[PDB]
């Protein structure tokens, strides 16, 4: 299970189809149905300012990093038991390395 790098472009595009409708990704953006993801890699989970997350998330306690990421978005739920992200996941591996690609890019 691990990261290379792929398509940033590729990945923009799966994450503004899977993604946007939950989520922002730049600095001081709002908190929509999930959290704003700028800065979550080198962070923890349950950890963004001001965002009332669910306690599976917190209890977690991993690193946002590229592996532990690509493991979340194949199954969160699986992943995260009790987590109220409601996402299936992407299956296939290109499209997290992509995504990833993309989203390093965009949170920083
Ligand atoms: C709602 C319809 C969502 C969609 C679609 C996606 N996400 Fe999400 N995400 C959502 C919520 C409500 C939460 C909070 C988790 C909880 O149960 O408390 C999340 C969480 C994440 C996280 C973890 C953030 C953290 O721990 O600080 C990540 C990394 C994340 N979401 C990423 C993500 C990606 C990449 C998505 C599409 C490809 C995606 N999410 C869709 C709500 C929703």
């Amino acid at each position: 299970a691990e990261f290379k790098a792929g398509s940033a472009k590729k990945g923009a595009t799966l994450f503004k189809t899977r993604c946007l409708q939950c989520h922002t990704v730049e600095k001081g953006g709002p908190h929509k149905v999930g959290p704003n993801l700028h800065g979550i890699f080198g962070r923890h989970s349950g950890q963004a300012e001001g965002y009332s997350y669910t306690d599976a998330n917190i209890k977690k306690n991993v690193l946002w990093d590229e592996n532990n990421m690509s493991e979340y978005l194949t199954n969160p739920k699986k992943y995260i038991p009790g987590t109220k992200m409601a996402f299936g996941g992407l299956k296939k591996e290109k499209d997290r390395n992509d995504l990833i690609t993309y989203l390093k890019k965009a949170t920083e």
